[PDB]
């Protein structure tokens, strides 16, 4: 597993990565090139799930930090989401994966998803 954000860091900025730098702009710009992907998902063991491959249909209309999303009735934030499972995010100020379905969508910050070599 190639971690995404060494994928972004080297071939999608060229320069540094981090949320201090305006990974923002690339997570838009490469909204299109990232639909239709397989990811890696490497889960915080708080989570206790196995390392899941799911399907990129792109990415979040908004940043982790903003995006509230349904669980069992209740919305939350996936920047405070992470935080209390024990996962403090690098990158909560910038958008979200959007991988599964329209129906449902999986939201998740690529900051945790792994590129299959």
């Amino acid at each position: 597993a190639m971690p995404m954000i060494e994928y972004l860091e080297r071939f999608s900025l060229k320069a540094k990565i981090n949320n201090t730098t305006n990974l923002d702009y690339s997570r838009r710009f490469l909204e299109p090139f990232l639909r239709g992907i397989n990811v890696v998902y490497t889960p915080p063991q708080s989570f206790q799930s196995a390392p899941r491959v799911y399907r990129v249909n792109g990415l979040s209309r908004a940043p982790a930090s903003s995006e509230t999303f349904e669980h069992d009735g209740k919305k939350v934030t996936i920047a405070s989401y992470f935080h209390s499972r024990n996962y403090p995010l690098k990158f909560p100020q910038l958008h979200c994966l959007n991988v599964g379905s329209s129906i449902k969508s999986i939201l998740l910050p690529i900051e945790l998803c792994s590129i299959e070599e």
